Parts: structure tokens; C-alpha cells; sequence
């Protein structure tokens, strides 16, 4: 489709727009095998200021393949253990902060702004969109800070897709354990408003 725009104002750009993002759509899948990480596939809308997430997730414990939906809503997360029997599980941040992903100092504009030796490989049509396919590494710091089971050591090799057109969004991010093993996360909707209210829960609470 062309020639490829230089990937450093594109990085820069979706830093400060990351940076911005208040929602979004994210799809979350993990390759292979992270240690410390059950997640095999999740999807939903996140809102930040108030934390507010919505969506469903596909998990491994044992050898049980666990579908479930999720909410968290006013700091507490709840999912069904049973098709549309919501439970409560305390506070969300005891598992997983999700406003953590979208976090302007620690979240994803700080993967992009320690996004090192960007180069960009080429061209992926993500949602009917043009992105341009980006390599570079993520300091160690910046990847466990978003994602603290990762437990980097040192730089990880990292893929990011920004929207080649209009306000270059981060289309999708990779990062890459070594061997095939990694975590992508593809993000849509940017600025969404995100509806969550407290999901039902029987009177006996």
C-alpha cells in the first residue's frame, strides 16, 4: 500500500493520545503460557475517571477450560460462576486494577513512551483500518508496572499498530516473552461511552 511513514512521530503521536484516552474497547489474548496468568482470552469496554469495565473472559485453572462475564463497578469486581448468577469478589484491585491499562503515567502511553528503536515492518488492515506495524523494545520497568506477572527482566521485545490516518491511535500492542509466549491486547472505540451499573445481586448479598 505504499511506501512506510517513519515510525517516530507515530509512536510520539499515540503516546499523547494514549495518554488522553479516557475509554475504549480492548480485546486481550494471551499466547502460549505466561507464568502467573490463568487468562487465555478477555474482552470488554473500560472507563476511567470513575474506574467502570464491562465484559467477558476465558480462563485455564487446572486443566477446565472457565468462561465467564465480568463487571467492575465502584472499586468491586463481580462475575458469574453460574450463567447470569452474578457473585461478589472484593475490591478489583486485589486481582487486577483495570484502570491500571489505561493509567496516563503507568498505563499503556507509558509502554509507548518507553517503546525503544521503533521501526516500522509494515501494514495490517486491524478493524477495517490501515495501521502501521511497529517494532521496538519496552523497558522492563514499563512492562511489569502494566502487567506485573509478565516479570521482565530486561527490554521485551515488543510489536505496537498505530492508525496510520486521522489521530494514530495504538490499534494493538504485543509483547513478546520469548519463543511464541506473549500478551497482545487490540484496542477499539476509542473514547466510548461505557455503560456499567452494579450488576444484580440476590437480597440474601
Amino acid at each position: 500500500g505504499g511506501p512506510l511513514p517513519d515510525a517516530k512521530p507515530l509512536v510520539e503521536e499515540a503516546t499523547a493520545q494514549t495518554k488522553a484516552l479516557k475509554s475504549a474497547h480492548m480485546v486481550l489474548t494471551v499466547n502460549g503460557k505466561i507464568p502467573g496468568l490463568s487468562l487465555k482470552t478477555l474482552s470488554g469496554d473500560l472507563t476511567t475517571n470513575p474506574t467502570a469495565a464491562t465484559g467477558n473472559w476465558k480462563l485455564t485453572l487446572g486443566g477446565s477450560d472457565i468462561d465467564a462475564d465480568f463487571v467492575v463497578f465502584d472499586g468491586i469486581l463481580y462475575a458469574t460462576l453460574t450463567p447470569n448468577q452474578w457473585s461478589d469478589f472484593g475490591p478489583a484491585a486485589d486481582i487486577y486494577d483495570p484502570a491500571q491499562v489505561l493509567n496516563p503515567d503507568t498505563g499503556l502511553a507509558n509502554v509507548l513512551a518507553n517503546f525503544a528503536d521503533a521501526k516500522a515492518e509494515g501494514r495490517d488492515t486491524i478493524n477495517g483500518q490501515n495501521t502501521i506495524r511497529i517494532s521496538g523494545k519496552v523497558s522492563a520497568q514499563a512492562v511489569n508496572q502494566i502487567a506485573p506477572p509478565f516479570n521482565a527482566t530486561q527490554p521485551v521485545p515488543a510489536t505496537v499498530w498505530i492508525q496510520e490516518t486521522g489521530d494514530h491511535q495504538l490499534a494493538q500492542a504485543q509483547l513478546d516473552r520469548g519463543s511464541g509466549n506473549s500478551v497482545q491486547m487490540t484496542l477499539s472505540k476509542w473514547g466510548e461511552k461505557v455503560q456499567v451499573t452494579k450488576p444484580p445481586v440476590s437480597k440474601l448479598h
